[PDB]
DNA sequence: GGAATTCGATCGAATTCC
DNA sequence: GGAATTCGATCGAATTCC
């Protein structure tokens, strides 16, 4: 299931993931989208790692993540969410993909907290 | 009937292979 | 180093015991 990353993303501030626990979550930063756009991906896992890797490279974004979180993103692992936003063993930020019942649209990909992601996939 | 386990949709992430 | 395979997690409806 290889494809091309497409999308304009969206402008984010220094409170990027604050609303990552409500609705569909935080959007894909335009800066990040410009770095992934047009690139191929062999799977969503690939896209996920490359995504967090990019975030660790954006100065304005990394400053929002503790040293430990930045270390994880530097190798492709997702940053750890607040302790109250986890769900059992799932304690890392997750990427939600919006798409019809019937492909890497960065305008349909968002960052959510395990807690919030579980509700979404059960109606809320 | 009701408890126990299965399993498919959604995920992160490690292991395995050339 | 990159890509495919395998491992786990969560949830709960559907399905399998007993
Ligand atoms: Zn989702």
């Amino acid at each position: 299931k290889p494809g091309k990353a497409t999308g304009k993303g969206k402008p984010v501030n220094n409170k990027w993931l604050n609303n990552a626990g409500k609705d569909l979550g935080s959007p894909v930063p335009d800066r990040i989208a410009n770095k992934l756009r047009d690139k191929e991906f062999k799977s969503f896992d690939d896209f996920r790692k490359k995504f967090w890797e990019e975030v660790s490279k954006d100065p304005e974004l990394s400053k929002q993540f503790s040293r430990n979180n930045n270390d994880r993103m530097k190798v492709g692992k997702a940053p750890k969410t607040r302790t109250q936003d986890v769900s059992g063993k799932r304690t890392s930020f997750e990427l939600h993909q919006e798409k019809p019942i019937s492909v890497y649209d960065m305008d349909n990909i968002s960052v959510v907290t395990p807690k919030r992601h579980i509700d979404i996939h059960r109606g809320k």
